[PDB]
C-alpha cells in the first residue's frame, strides 16, 4: 500500500524493498 510500488525484476528509482512482488517481481516501500 502507501506509495510502495511493484516492478518486475527491480524496483526504479528505489532501493527500499519491502518484500516481493510475487514472482519475478519486486515491492518497495519509500519508507525507509
Amino acid at each position: 500500500g502507501l506509495l510502495c510500488y511493484c516492478r518486475k525484476g527491480h524496483c526504479k528509482r528505489g532501493g527500499r524493498v519491502r518484500g516481493t512482488c510475487g514472482i519475478r517481481f519486486l515491492y518497495c516501500c519509500p519508507r525507509r
